[PDB]
């Protein structure tokens, strides 16, 4: 029998297709830099891609350890152009922000029920989104102090090329 | 430039869309298997829905390689459930069917427009087909053996959840 | 169900009946060997015997995965004499380019009802016969220069029983 | 010169065309167990055609090594199909019985020849069919008592499928 | 004997020399970029004029196979100089997409014949050829990103410069 | 600057396409020698063409440490037909002594304008010349001795077939 209740299985089930979402989202954004040229931020953003899914999957095995079930829905088609290198990423964190928020919801609601199990699930994702959120940043700054130089462009894109 | 035609390419990309909806239906049927207690079926869905995340791969680098570029479409919500364990492995089977049918209209495409390179880069996936509906027919055919034999069924869920 | 043709399960099926016979033949001119006291010639033919095996259990598999069922037919008696060392392997080399010439037909067969798994599954067979027919040749060629000079169809006989 | 009779020649060459066959005759069990969707048995039957080819090769070298030689026959069409698993594995003892007759008829008109080193040459495979005949035994008796339930044969079936 | 056409033969003795003069030509480039300064454009231009060679020797050893001997023919003076880095690059571009469509001439004048041999043979070539035009554009697309900046044109020196 | 006079850098660019041609000279003979049979002889002379490319490279690379440029000349088309195994190694040899003497001219050449320099980097090409006329000899003394006996050359072509 399902030990959480049917609201709080519902908000871990829409997280999980959010996080399907978001490994698509990165994937689309691999298709920008791999059309511009920019291959090693298209590996980071494939390795992204792939790490998303094992968020999407860390939700999948909580929901059935909780005695729930997962359903899978529609994914919506995401945007597959972006105004250049620092738009992409600028798009990258406002999206991990807004999943953060997403995360927030599902804590309080939990907390509210007294889903103690469910809200101190949730807290490791609330610190892998402070890593998540901060990594992008990071990136961006760097994009912005090279200011559009290619001298600085190729070795960052060398470098996130490099991500294991 | 692209030096595939603009039919050649979509068709390309239509059928790297259709492989990332092959992964996430098995990632459904793991659902389903999951929701029913076989860890080990689940198990299996779940590796088959990683190796079809790489047949969509192989379908992006060789857009990117001929100068095409890919654009990501919506994936329509897959089936949650089958009517027992058999009812799915004959869905996997004749979904596998179909994706061999496409992959074989791309050829024939390729092949009349003298598009030797799709051609050759298209026998990858002619040869793994022929071993993706073996496999779903090996189960198939131990599972209508098994007859619903809890005893026999509990077998082939360790032997598929030992899959790497 | 079985997903090739009957007409093309049946070309496979002869071929593989072909291959045993290819099989039997080899086996047959290493008697003629052995009779002639040329061990090392023996153990060729003993060894190519062996590798006709192996491209019958190709085409059984490939049967066997597409649905497909084998039966093995009647082996006619094979020839136990020749004319010499040169004179069996002009016999090898006549019936290896009529092997060839059989793979020809199913590739043709098999091309014409656009079934592509067996089209490139047969590819690995083209390839091999070039190389088994250029071995045949080359011992030819050799035979040709020995014009019978027993001092080097010794050699030969002694590096042809050296044969992995 | 030949230092045994031809009768004895006939008889032993006779011997080595009947393992010839005995391997055909496995291979076609093998088939059959294939069409059935047991490859753990088909394994065990391909298996023991190799071995009867080992059978086939030891007369053949001692022929030659008395200084005859072998002359290769027609292969006889073997049988395509059983009633059951129980009926191959019961065909396949009442052959190696069989075949263990010839060799005592050989062996006592070798005796009757006082061709004592043919005589002594048979020790090994009138050793070798005590162990044939009984690993057939020894499955047909497992086969009775699993009498059909497809747990046992399931396993019984992996079990032969590890057979070296 | 030769089984494969004179046809044929000349098709694929013309493809070994224009190997040859592609394997010239890239060795012209090199002694440009010397000239110009550029000791790591001029290393990679010297790796694609062996690479170049192998292409040749593969040409070479499968006529040979066939039956055919190789005639070696003038070799033309390929262009000295270029109005820049990426005016070579663009140049050996077009070289190598005129290269693909030689060989794809062939593949279709050995289709038009039923040499299955040949035809199976070039699908080493097709692939290769989508490879060797793909890393042309990329350099292509990393010296548009340069727009003439030595301090990027030095780190893609460099970059090149490390090719195995 | 360059260094060297124009004479000299023009001498030294003319041996540089002088050695490019007798690579291509010595692949020539190796297509002769591949279609009269003889694979180990044509291995030697395909290891003799790499050798002389390392050759030209020597000039290639002293001419661009004094300043100059290479510029790479037509290549005259070489022959394809020899009377005998012993007139391919006959015209080898008389050509290394070609070779020798234009490097003798340009030895005197460089000593007349006291460019100590190339006098000093041509040593090396005098002592080689001395080997490589050398080993020629070597070959047409043991090639007079077999006198046209197969069984000797046979022995010869597996001894040349070695060389590494
Ligand atoms: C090497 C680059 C890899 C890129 C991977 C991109 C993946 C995008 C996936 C989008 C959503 C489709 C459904 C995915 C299901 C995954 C199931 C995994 C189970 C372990
Ligand atoms: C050196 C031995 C050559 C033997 C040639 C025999 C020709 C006729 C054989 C008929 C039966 C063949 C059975 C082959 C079984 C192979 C099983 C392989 C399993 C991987
Ligand atoms: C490192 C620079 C190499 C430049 C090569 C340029 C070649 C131009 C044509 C001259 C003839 C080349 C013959 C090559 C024969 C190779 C045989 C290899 C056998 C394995
Ligand atoms: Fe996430
Ligand atoms: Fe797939
Ligand atoms: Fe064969
Ligand atoms: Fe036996
Ligand atoms: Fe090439
Ligand atoms: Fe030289």
């Amino acid at each position: 029998m399902m030990v959480i209740s049917e609201k709080v299985r519902k908000a871990l089930n829409d997280q999980l297709n959010r996080e399907i979402y978001s490994s698509y989202l990165y994937l689309s954004m691999a298709t920008y830099f791999d059309a511009e040229g920019f291959k090693g931020f298209a590996h980071w953003m494939k390795k992204q891609a792939q790490e998303e899914l094992t968020h999407a999957m860390k939700f999948y095995e909580y929901i059935y350890k909780r005695g729930g079930r997962v359903e899978l829905e529609a994914i919506e088609k995401p945007p597959s152009n972006w105004n250049g290198i620092k738009d992409a990423f600028e798009a990258a964190l406002k999206h991990e922000e807004f999943v953060t928020q997403s995360i927030y919801n599902i804590l309080e609601l939990a907390s509210e029920e007294k889903d103690h199990a469910t809200v101190s699930f949730l807290k490791w994702f609330v610190d892998e989104q402070v890593e998540e959120e901060d990594q992008v940043r990071e990136i961006l700054d760097l994009l912005e102090k090279a200011n559009g130089q290619m001298s600085v462009i190729f070795q960052l894109d060398r470098y996130l090329g490099q991500r294991e």
